[PDB]
């Protein structure tokens, strides 16, 4: 199995304890480390922050401490959108000149590969034919990736995309037998499954659907989505699951309701450190955890939620992380993403876990191991 781990390069800006750069990541947790986010212009890819440079190097160089891991660059992201992408597949001069620029750059910098992240192909403004154009790229790219493996006798850059969780996106946005073809995994967003903009109370990765969820709400959970790509042309093999490292958080209508579909006024308070309403890092949730707040097993869905007044939060823990590992196991799954290692509690202060606890959870129960002594 793959532990496949994204680490954001915003994360540093965090106060106090909540900065997080490359050199906080162990190298030995995770089988593949993504890089949030590249950009774009003028149809090829570029940096976004003004240490970007600095940062890669610290990236890359963490491979220099294990020699089985491989990291990739991730273009693009929710706050990206759309138009960009949109520009560059329009034409076969422009995705000529991206997939170009794009070999130059990982091999400049030292990554292993790239991870497409449009969010997404046929929506947020993006055109109906870009759900084949999008397939047309990731072919044109693969192709461009295996001849330059065998020009250059090195091993062959990666090409992999993050792809919906939403049904509706799915079915907009992904060729999904052509585009399994070509793309090596297949990152699936199962995560932001329910949250503030809903109007009540939901889990952020719920594994199996509500017992009253009806209609399109029965879609909204970790078996329905990964069984839709695999049942719509994806190999199993090839499909990542999703693993939030942060929960959604929600100002509950009446506090005395504070189940799930309990109605809601809006996000929570933005956290300390990530200081965005809506979600907290789960480091951040373990403080609230120790606040007073009332935790609530979510039976059915395999999955924790909290609250203290009229603050509601759904989100992952330890046995969440471990139910769902069992299941992408039993499933014959490539592997787990994390969404993302600085969400994580990295330094071990806030939770009284152990340094990253969850992603040491998957790391564990997928038996990622790298170090065999031949002796007991
Ligand atoms: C408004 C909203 O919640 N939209 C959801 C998108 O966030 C989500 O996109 C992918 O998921 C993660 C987690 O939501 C995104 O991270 C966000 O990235 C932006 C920069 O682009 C940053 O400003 C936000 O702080 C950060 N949020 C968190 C919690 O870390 C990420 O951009 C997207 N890529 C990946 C691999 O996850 C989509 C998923 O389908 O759902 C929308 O509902």
């Amino acid at each position: 199995y793959n532990l496949i781990c994204y680490f954001t390069n915003w994360a540093q800006y965090r106060p106090g304890l909540g900065s997080f750069k490359p050199d906080d990541i162990n190298p030995c947790l995770c089988t593949h480390l993504i890089y949030a986010f590249a950009g774009m212009q003028n149809n090829e890819i570029t940096t976004i922050e003004w240490n970007d440079v600095t940062l890669y190097k610290a990236f890359n160089d963490l491979k220099n401490r294990n020699s089985k891991l491989k990291t990739l660059l991730a273009i693009g992201g929710w706050n990206f959108g759309t138009a960009p992408f949109t520009t560059m597949v329009s034409t076969s001069q422009n995705r000529q000149t991206f997939i170009t620029s794009v070999i130059k750059f990982l091999r400049q910098y030292g990554f292993d590969g790239l991870d497409l992240d449009w969010e997404y192909p046929g929506s947020r403004g993006s055109p109906p034919q870009d759900k084949h154009l999008f397939t047309v790229l990731v072919k044109e790219m693969r192709e461009a990736f295996e001849q330059e493996a065998i020009e250059s006798n090195r091993p062959r850059l990666m090409v992999t995309a993050a792809v919906a969780g939403g049904i509706s996106n799915i079915q907009a946005g992904y060729e999904i037998p052509e585009l399994s073809k070509y793309l090596d995994f297949i990152h699936v967003m199962t995560y932001d499954l329910h949250g503030s903009w809903e109007g009540y109370t939901g889990e952020n990765s719920p594994l199996y659907k509500y017992p009253t969820e009806t209609g399109s709400n029965a879609y909204l959970n970790v078996d329905y989505v990964m069984n839709y790509w695999k049942n719509n042309g994806a190999p199993a093999e090839k499909l990542i699951v999703g693993f939030p490292e942060y929960g959604h958080t929600f100002i509950l209508r009446n506090p005395s309701d504070n189940g799930i579909g309990a109605p809601t006024s809006g996000d929570g308070p933005a956290g300390p450190y990530t200081r965005q309403a809506g979600f907290w890092a789960y480091y951040e949730i373990c403080t609230f955890l120790r606040s007073g707040a009332t935790e609530v097993w979510d039976a059915s869905q395999e999955v924790p939620y909290a609250y203290k007044a009229n603050e509601w939060l759904g989100y992952d823990n330890i046995k969440s992380f471990s139910v769902k590992a069992q299941w992408l196991k039993q499933n014959n799954f490539g592997g787990a993403m994390i969404w993302a290692i600085d969400l994580d509690d990295f330094t071990g202060s806030f939770c009284d876990q152990g340094k990253f606890p969850l992603t040491s959870t998957l790391n564990k129960a997928l038996g990622i191991s790298t170090h065999h002594h031949h002796h007991h």
